[PDB]
């Protein structure tokens, strides 16, 4: 295990790094949460509505 | 106390009546709460800056 450790770590970091990339050449690293969501929705809608 | 229990019962119940009627004609019977006042402006508000 101890010897596996170093390159997995290696490619570890790896696949961290591109799945930040995408992080922000996608979403431009904006934060999202389930609540934020529906709350922005929510106020569109009484936008809207009113 | 318990003679005078009686008609200041029936007082009781009749200035709850009068209560009540000013409620009709000075608010409508709009029932009112904090909570919804809050609401309300927070809404307005919104749409504002909308």
């Amino acid at each position: 295990m101890s010897s596996k450790l170093n390159e997995t770590t290696e490619a570890i970091q790896r696949e961290l790094e591109e799945t930040t990339y995408q992080f922000k050449v996608q979403y431009n690293e904006q934060p999202m949460s389930a609540e934020s969501y529906l709350a922005a929705s929510l106020d569109d809608f009484k936008h809207q509505f009113h």
